[PDB]
């Protein structure tokens, strides 16, 4: 993926409740450094849903490309409205971008 094309797509669509630098405030999400490679819902300090708690995967591109196409398919019971972002290479470059800033 295109980290600076999905840099864009994160502001446009994602900063409005996130951020990804490491000691980033929570606002309506969660702080999101560190996701690669850990458990849904274990962000230090925020308060998650059960459902996000108990989904139960692991976070990486698999699990985040079908996520973010259709959030509330992939874990009904979320606080995470937002419609999904539907073409792949834009989810491809966006998760190119996260894997970058959520680990740097
Ligand atoms: C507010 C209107 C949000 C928008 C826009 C986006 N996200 Fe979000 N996200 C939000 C909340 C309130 C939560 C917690 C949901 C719950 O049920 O507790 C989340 C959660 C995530 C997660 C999971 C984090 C984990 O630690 O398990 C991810 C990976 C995530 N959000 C990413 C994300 C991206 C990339 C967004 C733009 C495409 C995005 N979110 C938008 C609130 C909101």
């Amino acid at each position: 993926g295109d980290v600076e094309k999905g840099k864009k797509i994160f502001i446009m669509k994602c900063s409005q409740c996130h951020t990804v630098e490491k000691g980033g405030k929570h606002k309506t999400g969660p702080n999101l450094h560190g996701l690669f490679g850990r458990k849904t819902g274990q962000a230090p300090g925020f308060s998650y849903t059960a459902a996000n708690k108990n989904k139960g995967i692991i976070w990486g591109e698999d699990t985040l490309m079908e996520y973010l196409e259709n959030p509330k398919k992939y874990i009904p019971g979320t606080k995470m409205i937002f419609v999904g972002i539907k073409k792949k290479e834009e989810r491809a470059d966006l998760i190119a971008y996260l894997k970058k800033a959520t680990n740097e």
